[PDB]
Protein backbone atom coordinates (compact mmCIF):
# COMPACT_ATOMS: atom_id res chain seq x y z
CA UNK A 1 0.00 0.00 0.00
CA UNK A 2 1.33 3.43 -0.99
CA UNK A 3 0.13 6.82 -2.01
CA UNK A 4 -0.12 6.85 -5.78
CA UNK A 5 -0.69 3.11 -6.10
CA UNK A 6 -3.89 1.13 -6.57
CA UNK A 7 -6.11 0.84 -3.51
CA UNK A 8 -6.49 -2.86 -2.68
CA UNK A 9 -9.72 -4.38 -3.88
CA UNK A 10 -12.34 -5.72 -1.50
CA UNK A 11 -15.71 -7.44 -1.52
CA UNK A 12 -17.69 -7.01 1.72
CA UNK A 13 -21.25 -7.28 3.04
CA UNK A 14 -22.69 -3.99 4.31
CA UNK A 15 -24.61 -3.64 7.59
CA UNK A 16 -27.71 -3.53 5.41
CA UNK A 17 -26.87 -6.87 3.78
CA UNK A 18 -25.67 -5.72 0.35
CA UNK A 19 -22.44 -6.84 -1.26
CA UNK A 20 -20.14 -3.88 -1.83
CA UNK A 21 -16.91 -3.91 -3.86
CA UNK A 22 -14.38 -1.13 -4.20
CA UNK A 23 -14.64 -1.84 -7.95
CA UNK A 24 -18.31 -0.83 -7.81
CA UNK A 25 -16.96 2.74 -7.47
CA UNK A 26 -14.71 2.91 -10.51
CA UNK A 27 -14.51 6.49 -11.68
CA UNK A 28 -15.76 7.83 -8.33
CA UNK A 29 -13.38 9.20 -5.73
CA UNK A 30 -13.81 7.31 -2.46
CA UNK A 31 -13.55 8.41 1.19
CA UNK A 32 -12.68 5.12 2.93
CA UNK A 33 -12.70 5.18 6.73
CA UNK A 34 -11.55 2.37 8.96
CA UNK A 35 -12.95 2.56 12.47
CA UNK A 36 -14.31 0.77 15.54
CA UNK A 37 -17.20 1.36 17.93
CA UNK A 38 -14.82 1.11 20.92
CA UNK A 39 -12.62 3.93 19.65
CA UNK A 40 -13.52 7.36 21.15
CA UNK A 41 -12.17 9.55 18.34
CA UNK A 42 -13.95 7.21 15.79
CA UNK A 43 -17.32 7.75 17.43
CA UNK A 44 -16.66 11.43 17.81
CA UNK A 45 -15.90 11.76 14.09
CA UNK A 46 -19.13 10.10 12.89
CA UNK A 47 -21.64 13.03 13.08
CA UNK A 48 -19.23 15.15 11.04
CA UNK A 49 -19.09 12.34 8.43
CA UNK A 50 -22.91 12.39 8.30
CA UNK A 51 -22.64 16.12 7.54
CA UNK A 52 -20.42 15.26 4.61
CA UNK A 53 -22.74 12.51 3.39
CA UNK A 54 -25.64 14.97 3.38
CA UNK A 55 -23.91 17.37 0.97
CA UNK A 56 -25.32 17.13 -2.57
CA UNK A 57 -23.31 16.78 -5.79
CA UNK A 58 -20.17 15.19 -4.35
CA UNK A 59 -17.82 13.51 -6.80
CA UNK A 60 -16.85 11.11 -4.03
CA UNK A 61 -18.57 8.22 -2.27
CA UNK A 62 -18.24 7.56 1.44
CA UNK A 63 -17.56 4.01 2.70
CA UNK A 64 -16.62 2.97 6.20
CA UNK A 65 -15.26 -0.37 7.41
CA UNK A 66 -15.42 -2.11 10.79
CA UNK A 67 -14.21 -5.57 11.78
CA UNK A 68 -17.23 -7.00 13.57
CA UNK A 69 -16.43 -9.22 16.56
CA UNK A 70 -12.73 -8.72 16.05
CA UNK A 71 -10.45 -7.49 18.82
CA UNK A 72 -13.33 -6.17 20.88
CA UNK A 73 -15.66 -4.87 18.18
CA UNK A 74 -19.35 -5.56 18.61
CA UNK A 75 -20.92 -8.65 17.11
CA UNK A 76 -22.73 -8.50 13.79
CA UNK A 77 -26.01 -8.73 15.76
CA UNK A 78 -25.16 -6.02 18.26
CA UNK A 79 -23.46 -3.47 16.02
CA UNK A 80 -26.45 -2.20 14.04
CA UNK A 81 -28.51 -1.72 17.20
CA UNK A 82 -25.71 0.30 18.77
CA UNK A 83 -25.18 2.32 15.55
CA UNK A 84 -28.83 3.31 15.39
CA UNK A 85 -28.95 4.21 19.10
CA UNK A 86 -26.15 6.75 18.58
CA UNK A 87 -28.36 8.47 15.99
CA UNK A 88 -26.00 7.45 13.20
CA UNK A 89 -27.35 6.88 9.70
CA UNK A 90 -26.73 7.54 6.00
CA UNK A 91 -23.20 6.16 6.33
CA UNK A 92 -22.29 2.83 4.71
CA UNK A 93 -20.73 0.40 7.10
CA UNK A 94 -18.94 -2.57 5.61
CA UNK A 95 -18.21 -5.70 7.63
CA UNK A 96 -14.62 -6.89 7.43
CA UNK A 97 -15.51 -10.27 8.97
CA UNK A 98 -12.09 -11.76 8.18
CA UNK A 99 -10.04 -8.65 9.00
CA UNK A 100 -8.46 -8.95 5.56
CA UNK A 101 -9.38 -5.46 4.41
CA UNK A 102 -7.89 -3.95 7.58
CA UNK A 103 -4.84 -6.11 6.88
CA UNK A 104 -4.71 -5.18 3.20
CA UNK A 105 -4.79 -1.46 4.04
CA UNK A 106 -2.15 -1.92 6.78
CA UNK A 107 -4.21 -0.26 9.45
CA UNK A 108 -2.06 0.64 12.50
CA UNK A 109 -4.40 3.08 14.27
CA UNK A 110 -8.01 4.22 14.01
CA UNK A 111 -9.71 6.11 12.66
CA UNK A 112 -7.69 6.07 9.41
CA UNK A 113 -9.05 7.50 6.16
CA UNK A 114 -7.86 6.69 2.64
CA UNK A 115 -8.95 9.20 0.03
CA UNK A 116 -8.93 7.27 -3.22
CA UNK A 117 -8.96 9.03 -6.57
CA UNK A 118 -11.27 8.44 -9.57
CA UNK A 119 -8.66 6.14 -11.07
CA UNK A 120 -8.63 3.88 -7.99
CA UNK A 121 -5.25 5.12 -6.68
CA UNK A 122 -4.61 6.17 -3.12
CA UNK A 123 -4.52 9.98 -3.23
CA UNK A 124 -4.26 10.84 0.47
CA UNK A 125 -4.03 9.04 3.79
CA UNK A 126 -4.98 10.57 7.12
CA UNK A 127 -4.22 9.09 10.55
CA UNK A 128 -6.96 10.23 12.88
CA UNK A 129 -10.03 12.18 11.81
CA UNK A 130 -9.94 14.54 8.84
CA UNK A 131 -12.13 17.66 8.77
CA UNK A 132 -14.77 17.83 6.06
CA UNK A 133 -13.07 21.00 4.76
CA UNK A 134 -9.73 19.21 4.49
CA UNK A 135 -11.34 16.15 2.85
CA UNK A 136 -13.20 18.27 0.28
CA UNK A 137 -10.06 20.23 -0.51
CA UNK A 138 -8.09 16.96 -0.88
CA UNK A 139 -10.56 15.48 -3.34
CA UNK A 140 -10.30 18.66 -5.43
CA UNK A 141 -6.55 18.15 -5.82
CA UNK A 142 -6.98 14.51 -6.92
CA UNK A 143 -7.78 13.09 -10.33
C1 LIG B 1 -10.02 -1.63 23.60
N1 LIG B 1 -10.01 -2.95 23.10
C2 LIG B 1 -9.04 -3.78 23.79
C3 LIG B 1 -10.89 -3.71 22.24
C4 LIG B 1 -9.52 -2.35 21.85
C5 LIG B 1 -7.99 -2.47 21.66
O1 LIG B 1 -7.56 -3.78 21.43
P1 LIG B 1 -6.00 -4.09 21.39
O2 LIG B 1 -5.72 -5.53 21.67
O3 LIG B 1 -5.29 -3.45 22.55
O4 LIG B 1 -5.35 -3.61 20.01
C6 LIG B 1 -5.54 -4.37 18.83
C7 LIG B 1 -6.67 -3.75 17.98
C8 LIG B 1 -6.18 -3.41 16.56
C9 LIG B 1 -7.08 -4.04 15.51
C10 LIG B 1 -8.23 -3.28 14.93
C11 LIG B 1 -9.05 -3.88 13.96
C12 LIG B 1 -8.78 -5.26 13.48
C13 LIG B 1 -7.70 -5.96 14.02
C14 LIG B 1 -6.82 -5.32 15.07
Amino acid sequence: IAVGKDAPDFTLQSMDGKEVKLSDFKGKKVYLKFWASWCGPCKKSMPELMELAAKPDRDFEILTVIAPGIQGEKTVEQFPQWFQEQGYKDIPVLYDTKATTFQAYQIRSIPTEYLIDSQGKIGKIQFGAISNADAEAAFKEMN
